[PDB]
């Protein structure tokens, strides 16, 4: 897992997570692979930190569709979009 | 390459000399070089980047200036900043 990678699973999910909506094909894609790529303890706290850098990168991110982004996709996500978590408890 | 659990894993015999000072042990600087030659793409700085702000914040009463000094203390050129606050997508 790299930064970067997890920047360009989460890249068309820019929009929803900005303007609130409906996440769409391709940004619940994009996470359903960042999630499979993050699936030993390692990988989730890397993909994690990664995450918390992005959240916190886009303008006017809304908290209720990071919230509401792995109901809407129908995923459980190990890595929740956050700005603020404490990766270490991931 | 890198990973978080690899930076843990390196800069944990770091953590008396960045919360107490002095000089950084031989397993210290060690750990400070492999860091180094594990980040070598741009992707990879900027994912040890965010690993290392996240352990330098967990770190209880880190010293801001012995993780600012502890390359040179390792006579290592690090490629990448310690600190809790950098935003890393500044860093190349």
């Amino acid at each position: 897992v790299t930064c970067g990678q997890v920047d360009a699973n989460l890249a068309p999910c820019v929009p929803f997570l900005t303007q609130g909506g409906e996440p769409g094909a391709a940004c619940c894609s994009g996470v359903k692979t960042l999630n499979g790529n993050a699936q030993s303890p390692d990988d989730r706290k890397t993909a994690c930190n990664c995450i918390k850098a992005a959240a916190n990168r886009y303008p006017n991110l809304k908290d209720d569709a990071a919230q509401s982004l792995p109901s809407k996709c129908g995923i459980s996500l190990n890595v929740p979009i956050s700005r603020t978590i404490n990766c270490d408890t991931i």
